[PDB]
């Protein structure tokens, strides 16, 4: 009928199409995020000048708008209309998900909970080996780059294909990146977990899976997956700040990964964003929030928005684990 449980809400009426102009979008206030805002559009200007200069007359607009107040019943004043979206059940309710950079903590000498290695390119006769052989120990500790403390985030790297690792000696943030992978054909961890009615089909992702390796013993996520024989090698390499399909380093909570057939890179976004408690449940709030499409996902498609968190745990705890709602607005200038 009408679920709210995970956000949605029904006081916007119904649409019948994909994007409606609205005098003013329902949603009371200023937004929340006019500084990371500015240093998100000055990423794009630095980072990406051609989408700079087809974008600036709206992000110019929106920052003109913020000095002056912020306040969306003041939007007009400065030539910005509303489009708001239909979202999954076109009552508006936009489909989030979020995404953040994981931060691994290894060290150098397995020790304590530091049990479970990362390795590098081995030699051909050692690519051979499935994933449960070298869990076995089929490599030689020579190719061991670090040893983590969760089995899970290992994999969730080899489907990145690279990650930033923290040895916690205050160092400099390590990188490491794509480097081959191992003889064996890679199969869906995903569809095993999807197959066993363990997670929903619609509620699958990484963040998903990530989850349940929280949620489950070390046997059990080893025995899942192991699943999956194929096995990925990384390779150090000097560290890039993160940056979106479109090149433009992401500032957390103020950028998204969108669909580009239906929300191009740079457009901008005004959004009621769903609040989550430490179970990854909508608590009943939204945060106003300004943000820029500069990503893409493979299973990012239509009206769904994927919201980049940031890096860390702090990052990873906002970004939830299965979908909610939030209402958006798309910010453009009439000509």
């Amino acid at each position: 009928s009408k679920p709210t449980d995970r956000g949605q809400q029904y006081k916007d009426g119904k649409f019948t199409q994909p994007f409606s102009l609205v005098n003013q979008p329902d949603a009371v206030g200023a937004p929340i995020n006019a500084g990371d805002f500015a240093e998100q559009i000055n990423h794009i200007r630095n980072s990406s000048p051609r989408l700079y200069g087809n974008q600036s007359n709206v992000y110019n607009a929106v920052q003109e708008w913020l000095r002056a107040g912020g306040d969306t019943r003041n939007m007009r004043q400065f030539g910005i209309d509303a489009w708001q979206m239909e979202g999954a059940d076109n009552y508006g309710n936009v489909q989030f998900t979020g995404y953040y950079t994981p931060v691994i903590q290894a060290r150098h000498t397995r020790q304590g909970e530091f049990q479970y290695p990362i390795y590098r390119m081995p030699p051909k006769r050692g690519r051979l080996s499935s994933r449960a052989e070298i869990y076995a120990g089929a490599l030689s500790d020579k190719y061991i780059l670090a040893y983590s403390n969760s089995l899970m985030d290992n994999f969730i790297m080899d489907v990145q294909g690279s990650g930033y690792i923290d040895f916690g000696d205050g160092s400099p943030l390590n990188f490491f990146s794509y480097a081959g992978k191992n003889g064996h054909a890679y199969r869906s961890i995903g569809k095993v977990l999807i197959d066993r009615g363990e997670v929903k089909k619609e509620d699958m992702s990484m963040q998903a899976i990530r989850h349940w390796g929280e949620t489950h013993s070390e046997a059990e996520v080893r025995e899942l997956l192991e699943q999956n024989p194929s096995f990925v090698f990384f390779k150090p390499q000097s560290f890039a700040p993160v940056k979106g399909a479109s090149a433009v380093p992401l500032v957390g909570r103020a950028s998204v990964a969108s669909d580009r057939s239906i929300i191009p890179p740079g457009t901008t976004l005004l959004a009621e964003v769903p609040l989550l408690d430490n179970n990854g449940k909508f608590n009943g709030q939204y945060e106003l929030r300004l943000m820029v499409a500069l990503d893409v996902g493979g299973a990012i498609k239509g009206q769904h928005f994927a919201i980049y968190q940031g890096i860390g745990p702090e990052a990873g705890h906002r970004a939830g684990w299965y979908n909610h709602y939030g209402r958006v607005w798309v910010l453009k200038t009439a000509p």
